[PDB]
């Protein structure tokens, strides 16, 4: 009577494929529940917040800060000093001097802010100004106090520079993480600027720079994990099921094998 | 007679996870399908169709066009006006001319497009050409109208610039967009041009740039969805296979247990 | 008597239904799994192990090699010869001199390597050095022979260049590949260095480089497949087990329709 024993056999051989599947299928989801995986989803927007470029000059001073559209970027008149346009904020931090120059809206018609900068630098030998850009300017404005909130970004946003006697075409972008938080990210261009101006006084350097938006369009990163636990826990069901059905068809079949 | 009342609570809780269960799985299955997940692959090429690179002089004149293989920069042998080498197509588009220089191929090699500039600029104050690279160059010279062609292109196709008196090594890439579309993407590397030249002739700008491969590989692009709609269908005819599988379970428990 | 024929109907339709199902699932499990996906893991480490630069100045002279912490850049003594304090090997391969200096540790701490060349140039005209960084200093020390593994490394490193003229402050940051491989990437950042020496001696260039490590983080590139086929395996029993469910529930009703 040997038929017990295939049975016991059968039956042995489908609990160590439901064993294998379910550690398996435990093993697969754990894998793919570790690593997380980022997605990418770009939200149009027609009209962006105005946003506020924290210029950090030593010596220099403002001479222009006017607004252009449609990329009509006019010869300047003079390097000397002109009067200003934009909405400027001087105020004293320390953690310095942040010149907040109020940035361009309206992406779709191509707003920039072209600005001017001269020092006659004595002490320093490497010509550069750094910046920081935050996510809105009527936040500054509309603070009690703008030294603790200036303060606060001068930790988490980052900063970049421009040097001196180039042109630094900086486009801008915004990424939005999920998971919120909102950042930029920019892009520099640098094209020289040639003096014709008299000899006598080019000892000061001038510093241009264009700041306007890329593309109307917000970059959104969502932390997605590919793994799902409740499918997973449906699935060891069925298998777990399965593992019933097919030990009851092995018992049907060798009991109609000797019929 | 409080049996039945034990059945209909085994039965409640059983239906109630097998719904608890059916929402939690479109739930899931609804939220990784709302965002979808970016797939990279990179496809070799060993040899690339020669691309267009449309150039825009203002009034500069284009002085050198010759090709180089394997990183071999010689010593240019006169700042003056030698004779071309590559094809140049000078049009005349409006929607200004563009001076389209055919790119280079045979990645693996190393091949570069060496230009030379020249522009003794009176009324702009900032030195640069404007450039757009578009996929290929037989398309345009086999084209019934070019001002088309280059107008469709002026909308869709991104423009970079480069510098007056620096060599601008520019090392492009393809990607390509699934879901077909194909874009560029370059890294430009500025190095100084100091002028050994006597200074009567130093009144007009020099602007040399270097056009090559980066890498022989396509990156290509494909947006794909975590979620499986029909693996989720199954999963819930799994689901409701075993609600029933387990009533009848403890509707054999529920008169087993007084028998 | 049609109720045989309404049976195979019901029947067919549930194994047409099975089949649909069963070929919807591969077919998407193996989409699914030919594209893959890559996977970012930001693994933070408070200190770095200190990398190799290796330069490779033509006919250039280094003159100083001073570490910096806390991103104070002092104002340079003389533009002359000062001593080295970094530990460079001056090493000659062939595939050129590879002046290899030892970078920086302790990113929390922001230390950097600031140094400068000098070349009076008369055979080239484009003023650049390249360089290429190595992932460890002490594997080439601690190497039976260094122009084996500065050759070993001259095919698969990559190399950027810096111009003559301008600090280049290069901000390093690490990548690790699984699948293991660990690369580089860095962001040049060029500031004008404005001359204020004599003209007699201002006929040699002045390269400026800092070398710095960007943010304390190693950005882990893992290679995932979102397709699960021990799942999809499984989801197939679980079809596979309701077509024969279904089947046996219409055999069922056939019969109770005309009880």
């Amino acid at each position: 009577n040997v038929f017990t024993v295939l049975l016991i056999l059968i039956y042995l051989l489908l609990t160590a494929l439901a064993a294998f599947l379910a550690y398996q299928t435990i093993s697969e989801v754990l894998e793919k529940l570790k690593n997380p995986v980022m997605s990418v989803t770009y939200q149009e927007v027609d009209s962006f917040p105005r946003p506020g470029i924290a210029l950090y000059p030593g010596n220099a001073q403002l001479l222009s800060c006017s607004h252009y559209y449609h990329n009509d970027i006019p010869p300047v008149v003079e390097p000397g000093r002109p009067q200003e346009i934009d909405c400027v904020v001087t105020e004293v931090t320390y953690v310095k001097r942040a010149l907040v120059v109020r940035g361009p809206s309206e992406v779709r018609s191509k707003e920039m802010v072209f600005m001017q900068f001269s020092s006659n630098e004595t002490g320093e030998d490497f010509s550069a100004i750094s910046y920081m850009i935050f996510a809105d300017f009527t936040d500054l404005i509309d603070s009690q106090n703008k030294s603790r909130f200036m303060g606060e970004c001068e930790t988490n946003c980052s900063r970049w520079t421009f040097s001196g006697g180039f042109r630094t075409w900086v486009k801008m972008s915004l990424v939005k993480t999920f998971g919120d938080s909102v950042e930029f990210r920019q892009e520099s261009a640098v094209v020289k600027f040639n003096d014709r101006r008299p000899a006598a006084e080019q000892i000061n350097q001038l510093y241009f720079a264009v700041f306007q938006w890329r593309d109307p369009y917000i970059q959104q990163n969502k932390m997605i994990v590919t793994a799902n636990p409740w499918s997973s826990i449906a699935i060891l069901s069925g298998v777990f099921m399965a593992l019933f059905k097919a030990a009851n068809f092995a018992k049907l079949t060798i009991q109609w094998i000797i019929r």
